[PDB]
DNA sequence: GTCGG
DNA sequence: GCTGATGCGCC
DNA sequence: CCGACGGCGCATCAGC
């Protein structure tokens, strides 16, 4: 229902964040699109639409003209304006944002074809996505998520007992199918105050899972992974994967904020933030008389961050 | 672009 | 060689 | 009428 209006606006959503990088109207955009997607009639006009909170006159105006004509004049003529076209596309590939996609179209770089035959021109990141160009646009189905899981909590288990291994994102909310592979980890070792992402990120590359990496710290990992090819069947297509490294007194803050989803921790943060309480990525700290958010509070687990703010527990299954 | 002080 | 700015991706 | 709208880890480059 209104599926037209919402690629429109995902269409104008991209082409100010890769073309204008304007990316606060980037996101007023993807807002109209999310809130009219969620909406359960068929927008019959642009003054209906308004009513909707992120919905103003512009968006209103162009509703107006969809509907009356069944296509929009502006992106009309961003479609065949070769410069903006050609940019939007370079900024799929991973590593490849709207600076580098603009200075490549400028020196008559465009396609895919041409970033191959120009890999000189490239940083380490930027060359992984392009060998894995596809393989990244596929998404995960839920199968072969258990898979990776079970090989990651089993090599992190066989390095050090005491590591604390969740995979968190749309997999830990129960979703059919998953994006990347985000892991978050601890170690009674390491907490805020008081090499163990490396030797983790050592032994899934000596068991052949990680394959590649795009970036590497003391605290955060992004590389490439892949399942083991059965032989008998094609071999499993290159995913994205990123291990997160997280203080102790910090992990359930962690969890919860990566477990998504981006309204669910914004309803949480807000209705937290009136019954006199700041959450974060990191911690839960309570607001003075005077508005003054001091010490963060004790995390033993999720639980404790809803007991706080008196909020009835909502399992991963339902935010 | 839309919102809110 | 150092330190700070900037690009990139990201609940 | 006009500023806020995401703060941060890592890779890379500009400036010295
Ligand atoms: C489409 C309307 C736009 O609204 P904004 O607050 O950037 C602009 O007015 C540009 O319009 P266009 O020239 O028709 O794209």
């Amino acid at each position: 229902l209104n599926g037209g209006i919402t690629d429109m606006l995902t269409e104008l959503a991209n082409f100010e964040k890769n073309v204008s990088q304007a990316i606060h109207k980037y996101n007023a955009y993807r807002k109209a699109a999310s809130v009219i997607a969620k909406y359960p009639h068929k927008i019959k006009s642009g003054a209906e639409a308004k009513k909707l909170p992120g919905v103003g006159t512009k968006i209103a105006e162009k509703i107006d003209e969809f509907l009356a004509t069944g296509k929009l004049r502006k992106l009309e003529k961003i479609r065949q304006d070769d410069t903006s076209s050609s940019i939007n596309f370079l900024t799929r590939v991973s590593g490849i944002g709207p600076s580098a996609a603009r200075k490549f179209v400028d020196e008559g770089i465009k396609t895919l074809e041409d970033l191959r035959k120009n890999e000189d021109k490239l940083n380490h990141h930027q060359r992984i996505g392009l060998k894995y160009f596809g393989d990244f646009e596929k998404r995960i189905p839920r199968e072969e998520m258990l898979q990776m899981q079970d090989i990651v909590l089993n090599e992190v288990k066989k390095v050090d007992s005491e590591y604390i291994a969740t995979v968190c994102g749309s997999f830990r909310r129960g979703a059919e199918s998953s994006g990347d592979m985000d892991v978050l980890l601890t170690h009674p070792s390491f907490t805020s105050e008081s090499k163990l992402l490396h030797q983790v990120v050592e032994q899934l590359q000596k068991v052949h899972f990680i394959t590649d990496t795009l970036s590497k710290g003391e605290t955060k990992f992004m590389g490439v992974c892949q399942l083991p090819s059965k032989n008998d069947e094609k071999e499993y297509p290159h995913r994205r994967i990123d291990i997160r490294l997280i203080p102790k007194d910090q992990y359930y803050c962690g969890v919860l904020y990566f477990t998504g989803s981006d309204i669910f921790n914004k309803n949480m943060r807000a209705h937290a933030l009136e019954k006199g309480f700041t959450i974060n990525e990191y911690t839960i700290r309570p607001l003075g008389v005077t508005g003054v958010a001091g010490e963060p509070l004790p995390v033993d687990s999720e639980k404790d961050i809803f007991d706080y703010i008196q909020w009835k527990y909502r399992e991963p299954k339902d935010r």
